[PDB]
């Protein structure tokens, strides 16, 4: 759903976010 996408597309992004906080 496009909603959904939004969401998906959190993970994603926080993908090199987390990497920083290693």
């Amino acid at each position: 759903g496009v909603v959904d996408i939004l969401k998906g597309a959190a993970k994603d992004i926080a993908g090199h976010l987390a990497s920083k906080v290693m």
